[PDB]
């Protein structure tokens, strides 16, 4: 019952920042595929409070911040794919550095209470244009060796072609692509029954270690997902 998470071999524990090319070199006809592609994607990710975190960053000219992960879209699937069909078209340049420079910030820096170690990744969208963008930009280079993972989709190994009819089977291989990527959490046994009265204690314990992804750059940090006292401890305890 997954497709980037849980079992298939890659945590679901994730923070994405969704940086979207929304220059005058894409046009707005092709841009409202986006948003569809875009909507569709949100319904296959497994956007949960303690689950996957998105957000989303436009950008043209300038950057235009739609939501951070702070957002209440951010932790609900149909809110963040209702939203996304809302978004508006700008045009003017490619500030793609900035871009990356605002994705940085929200995931990094901007991260919800809990969660400001899990594997970051960053999601662009681009065209014929910035090709190497995406490994030009210096904030590109400094997510990427603090556990950060960048992912490109050109239209017109993480970088994905594909054309404007044909952006919906783009998803499937992407996500695939990215679960190698990402590391794997350590595989927690079933909780043991509740103890009598006085307060009331249930444990389990980790079966295999934390599996590491592959990481992103030569010499450089990769995120390594988290423990069994990390995903709520060996030990619960109630009372009654
Ligand atoms: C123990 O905790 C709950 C049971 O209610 C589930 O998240 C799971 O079955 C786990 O083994």
């Amino acid at each position: 019952d997954s497709a980037i998470g849980a079992a298939e071999g890659c945590t679901n524990q994730l923070d994405i920042c969704f940086l979207i090319d929304s220059s005058g070199s894409i046009g707005i006809q092709n841009f409202r595929l986006v948003k569809q592609f875009l909507h569709t994607f949100l319904m296959v990710l497994p956007i949960g409070p303690e689950e996957v975190n998105n957000a989303v960053v436009t950008y043209s000219t300038d950057v235009h911040l739609q939501w951070d992960l702070q957002s209440p879209n951010a932790v609900d699937k149909q809110l963040a794919a209702h939203a996304v069909l809302e978004m508006p078209y700008k045009k003017g340049s490619t500030n793609t550095a900035d871009g990356l420079k605002a994705c940085k910030q929200i995931l990094f820096t901007g991260s919800r209470p809990g969660r400001e170690h899990v594997p970051k990744l960053v999601i662009g969208m681009t065209d014929g244009e910035s090709d190497s963008d995406f490994r030009t930009v210096r904030a590109a280079k400094e997510i990427r060796e603090l556990g950060g993972i960048v992912t490109v989709l050109a239209v017109g190994p993480l970088y994905l072609r594909a054309d404007w009819g044909q952006l919906a089977t783009a998803i499937k291989p992407m996500l695939k692509e990215v679960c190698k990527t990402l590391p794997q959490d350590a595989i927690c046994s079933d909780w043991s029954a509740w103890s009598p009265c006085g307060s009331q204690i249930r444990t389990r314990t980790e079966v295999s270690a934390p599996q590491p992804g592959t990481p992103t750059c030569p010499d450089c940090p990769a995120p390594m997902g988290r423990t069994c006292v990390e995903q709520g401890g060996l030990e619960e305890i109630r009372e009654c």
